[PDB]
């Protein structure tokens, strides 16, 4: 009985296992742009891409993950709310089982039809591993998806989907770039929370872009036959692996744009 996104083992049963999912600074949450604030102390935000070292794609059962080379620093964040240097270890995406649901965060309520995030650890703590026992060990850029016209940078990824179908499944994953992903602007919306899938650790400076990225709907309709079960077991598409948004509790949300 491991945890999922189904009626019995879904979010609002994963705080038997990992009671940390009531805690003080659980994500995702709802981004109400109303009673966010300008932060004039925010630095500007620098995504370094350029040296990135894709190595590989896995369907882990709950989404998929491109993973990179992070031995070195290659692919880094850094700049805004961070202190030092942040590097990038694997991206991957929730979505819907239709285009107005998907996003994990929220803006004033609205769900897009899918989230990337792109995941890094800061260097100051050696290991990702060790950067998770830390309340400033991991940043997440989060960027929102709609449906319109076509990523023409996500479509290598689409284009492997068919060889990770199933729970377990990887396959190489080399010299994709993922700068094609970015929207034009890095204006964003950055809170402390945690990780948004179980053991939902409070390790997480989130990041929020608010340009979200279109894909078009043959992009999506494509993440949407992946399957959460192995080979040979009953087929569950790989859809609604979205947790809903959390309480906010005692933080602020900050702007990085007037
Ligand atoms: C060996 O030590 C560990 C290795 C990994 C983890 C956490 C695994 N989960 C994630 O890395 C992760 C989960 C959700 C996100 S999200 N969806 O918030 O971007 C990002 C990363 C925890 C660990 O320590 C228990
Ligand atoms: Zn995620």
């Amino acid at each position: 009985h491991h945890w999922g996104y189904g009626k019995h083992n879904g979010p609002e049963h994963w705080h038997k296992d990992f009671p940390i999912a009531k805690g003080e600074r659980q994500s995702p949450v709802d981004i109400d742009t109303h009673t966010a604030k300008y932060d004039p102390s925010l630095k500007p935000l620098s995504v370094s891409y350029d040296q990135a070292t894709s190595l590989r794609i896995l369907n882990n059962g709950h989404a998929f993950n491109v993973e990179f080379d992070d031995s070195q620093d290659k692919a880094v964040l850094k700049g805004g709310p961070l202190d030092g240097t942040y590097r990038l270890i694997q991206f991957h995406f929730h979505w819907g089982s239709l285009d107005g649901q998907g996003s994990e965060h929220t803006v004033d309520k609205k769900k897009y039809a899918a989230e990337l995030h792109l995941v890094h650890w800061n260097t100051k703590y050696g290991d990702f591993g060790k950067a998770v026992q830390q309340p400033d060990g991991l940043a997440v850029l989060g960027i929102f998806l709609k449906v319109g016209s076509a990523k023409p940078g996500l479509q290598k990824v689409v284009d492997v989907l068919d060889s990770i179908k199933t729970k377990g499944k990887s396959a190489d994953f080399t010299n994709f770039d993922p700068r094609g992903l970015l929207p034009e602007s890095l204006d964003y919306w950055t809170y402390p929370g945690s990780l948004t899938t179980p053991p939902l650790l409070e390790c997480v400076t989130w990041i929020v872009l608010k340009e979200p990225i279109s894909v078009s709907s043959e992009q999506v309709l494509k993440f949407r036959k992946l399957n959460f079960n192995g080979e040979g077991e009953p087929e569950e598409l790989m859809v609604d692996n979205w947790r809903p948004a959390q309480p906010l509790k005692n933080r602020q949300i900050k702007a990085s744009f007037k």
